[PDB]
């Protein structure tokens, strides 16, 4: 029963998942005075012309847009990466406010909004395997602010009202997450963890430094959505981000000067 409420909120996780108290939990709090550059470090390769999205769920926590991941049809590789990570889904973390939403800050920073594209090694064979190993996975992370409309946002928007409630989905085929990048893909990088139970540090995180732009009514239509399900006392979708957990033995290294 972990959520974002009044009393089973990111404060409460550890009592049922006490790695959230870890030594390598995520988000964290980009400093840019202190992240590195680090010359050893590769350009991204993101190789989504292949991608099959297939569905859209409302989980009770966000919405996933899912992906086959059967095959190497949408694939990172590069960066920090050894080997081939595989998309399986996206999905958002956003606020009740312009000013709050994202997950990892930047020198303090809150975004509206941040976009995880979830990936996983397919030296471990499928996603189940792949959450249990210390490379298992590579999310790359794009933060959102209110400005200008994102156009290639708009299909997952208008499919918001046919899965308002927990546990509905939809189809949701031939959706391009290209159009979800920004033009550059300067990033950071660290080693962390999902950011929601059961938190595990399998994470190979990838933020990119530049923002995308979403507009007021893209992101007001996010905030209609429901963490209940249908027939249910409404509660909005909002304020699903974990906020910064301390960084311990880790560094930030930057693939940009
Ligand atoms: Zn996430």
């Amino acid at each position: 029963h972990w959520g974002y409420g009044k009393h089973n909120g990111p404060e409460h996780w550890h009592k049922d998942f006490p790695i959230a108290k870890g030594e390598r939990q995520s988000p964290v709090d980009i400093d840019t005075h202190t992240a590195k550059y680090d010359p050893s470090l590769k350009p991204l390769s993101v190789s989504y012309d292949q991608a099959t999205s297939l569905r859209i769920l409302n989980n009770g926590h966000a919405f996933n847009v899912e992906f086959d991941d059967s095959q190497d049809k949408a694939v990172l590789k590069g960066g920090p990466l050894d080997g081939t990570y595989r998309l399986i889904q996206f999905h958002f973390h956003w606020g009740s406010l312009d000013g709050q939403g994202s997950e990892h800050t930047v020198d303090k920073k809150k975004y509206a909004a941040e976009l995880h594209l979830v990936h996983w090694n397919t030296k471990y064979g499928d996603f189940g395997k792949a959450v249990q190993q210390p490379d298992g996975l590579a999310v790359l992370g794009i933060f959102l602010k209110v400005g200008s409309a994102k156009p290639g946002l708009q299909k997952v928007v208008d499919v918001l009202d046919s899965i308002k409630t927990k546990g509905k989905s939809a189809d949701f085929t031939n959706f391009d997450p290209r159009g979800l990048l920004p033009e550059s893909l300067d990033y950071w990088t660290y080693p962390g963890s999902l950011t929601t139970p059961p938190l595990l540090e399998c994470v190979t995180w990838i933020v990119l430094k530049e923002p995308i732009s979403v507009s007021s009514e893209q992101v007001l239509k996010f905030r209609k959505l429901n963490f209940n399900g249908e027939g249910e006392p409404e509660e909005l979708m909002v304020d699903n981000w974990r906020p910064a957990q301390p960084l311990k033995n880790r560094q930030i290294k930057a693939s940009f000067k």
